[PDB]
């Protein structure tokens, strides 16, 4: 016999797990730790996941590998509502990658581990279970279509790994009487959509709008001005069957502003 | 290769355990017992409800009738009829827990929704009907919070190990299950749980510390060495308490320290 | 099918875990002994010897030990090490010990699921699962917190001196201690733990070698202080081994004895007189 282990998962994972650290310059001279975080290396180019939070108002970013490579790192982006940003470090003489599997799916149950800098006690790995999955779809919700876990989450994990015992990435950790196990990740599939988004755009666009039955109307909104009143029954959006509120707005979210589509002139979300 | 997980024992136990709902005085989690539409939770998740409220997973709800409650064990049964079929919780009565056993603890923590925890057996606890206190119920550092009350806690096979009952890290506790059954069925026979009492408490033999009076114990004294309760060799002070509890108030026994008992109903 | 679990570990390393009781007779006016703390301990071998963290037993009249079988032992302090603060007891045993499992050979893995026994708050023996979040060194030289073994395994008050171990019940580490953080403890590496407590069995106290790579900086008085060394100067040998690692450089200083009389390169060859570290 041998210990039953899940280090498989560490081997592959930790490597391309990397602390963050967020530095401005204190007026009241040089640059002091603001805070810190994890992130993730998702490809050879240098691009990196962490959490918006962690690294609002950094006038420096520094980004170091359990290697012992430190990179100054580059903000290619961030996201509010998803408290998503990108990085990218540069001078590549090869990086550690975060295994992924995009045709896994995630299943309540799942053993996963948590890789983080928790305290900033160096790299740390904590073991848990997927207490529930959450939605992928773009547009924003609440805390509740995150993934949910058990595994561990202190302060200095957010932006870090959560992985499965193959070591593919379930999702980014986020945010976690005490309550205790519970804890949040962006599931791995909509953290790239994400990411993405993020590099291409400098930032994620959003199409916003403004049978699913019609409980208010923004005014002004791209629905206010096309006709659309209150009470009305939503049977077809840009000609797929509106069956589902969540499904349908995270449809609306992948247009893009300026397009016109049968139910109307898509516009950009709201800050 | 596949990922390690206890998906499986989540798709059998999960559908049969249900968020509570005591405007709302509180809310808890609730297990299926059997297709009749009997359901566990605790006591002090219903006390004084003036309406009960259940949802299944499946998000069909119900209107919930008190069966009856137990404070000593903080238990509580409900009963919905249902027209359609009922998800039950799984169970294995032949099946012993373990201390080091995986478990999953499944509940409704501050109503987030369903949630899934992944612990272990700390400790066994008794499943043995007299009263002792938090140190025989199973013990798990599995995580429970608020809302995780009156929830299941499964092994790895989804086989109901026991109710989840209620800064100390990974220290939870719930109702062995065997117990729990047991106090299902009484609740379920005679809308609450009827005790036999005797009015002893002490520590082969069993030697009286002390005696209740006008108990049961001194209608029939002090330092007397109990050798025989109704015909039962009297080994063990935990054994004989628990087997007092089976036997139903106005019977009369044979007791050998050969004296002539009646049983009385356990005090509130 | 059976379910998945961790009780073979449990069955064949629990045992060996024991409650341990702190007792003072200046704790009471009618100076009875009566428990000041408590804690946990492992029976390292056949012989009675016990580990503990050294804070359970500090200032301790009365020593009382419990077996998970009921046998209970009045317990002697064989010594203590503040540092990595571990105890060790003897208790005088008839009849044969528990002696919890020992593989010397096992290399200890981020990742490998771990058990935490021990008697959190009283409650008798607890058993709490997680995995090894972080490896920590087995070097004798102190550091920090972060050298220890860490675990998100569940630590509670009374999990102190506890054990640590594998799935297969393989001695890990020793348990020392544990916003509210969460899923965050530590234990002594157990090939740690294991030399301490024979340097305790056999001098009653940890012998270390202490001195006082770029020099940062020079203790005054100190052994380096005496020989001539001074800041900015560059150690490439060490006792005739290559100085590559500060980390394997102290803790070899560590066990070499005060008194001795070693070799330093840094070309100057100098010599230095080990001392003993400071408390």
């Amino acid at each position: 016999m041998t210990p039953a282990s899940y280090n498989l998962a560490v081997r592959r994972a930790a490597p391309a797990v990397v602390n963050v650290y967020n530095r401005g310059l204190n007026t009241n001279n040089q640059l002091e730790i603001r805070t810190l975080g994890s992130g993730v290396i998702m490809d050879q180019r240098g691009y990196i996941i962490t959490n918006k939070h962690v690294i609002n108002d950094a006038d420096q970013i520094i980004v170091a590998l359990q290697d012992g490579r430190v990179f100054e790192a580059l903000l290619v982006g961030s996201d509010s509502l998803t408290d998503l940003a990108v990085l990218k470090i540069n001078a590549t003489g090869g990086l550690p990658t975060i295994p992924i599997n995009a045709r896994r799916v995630p299943h309540i149950g799942d053993v996963v581990l948590a890789i983080g800098n928790p305290y900033n006690l160096g790299q740390t790995i904590t073991q848990g279970i997927i207490s529930a999955t959450g939605r992928i779809g773009l547009n924003p919700t609440g805390r509740q279509n995150f993934l949910q876990t058990d595994a561990s989450i202190n302060h200095g994990n957010s932006g870090g790994a959560l992985v499965n015992s193959l070591g593919e990435l379930m999702g980014i950790n986020t945010l976690s009487e005490t309550p205790e196990g519970i804890g949040f990740a962006i599931p791995f599939q909509l953290a790239t959509k994400i990411m993405d988004k993020l590099i291409r755009d400098g930032r994620v666009i959003r199409g916003y709008i403004g049978g699913i039955v019609v409980n208010e109307v923004s005014p002004d909104g791209p629905a206010a001005n096309a006709g659309i009143q209150v009470n009305d029954l939503i049977i077809s959006v840009d000609n797929k069957p509106a069956i589902s509120a969540l499904e349908t707005m995270d449809q609306v979210a992948e247009i893009r502003p300026g397009s016109v589509i049968p139910v109307v002139t898509i516009q950009e979300y709201p800050a």
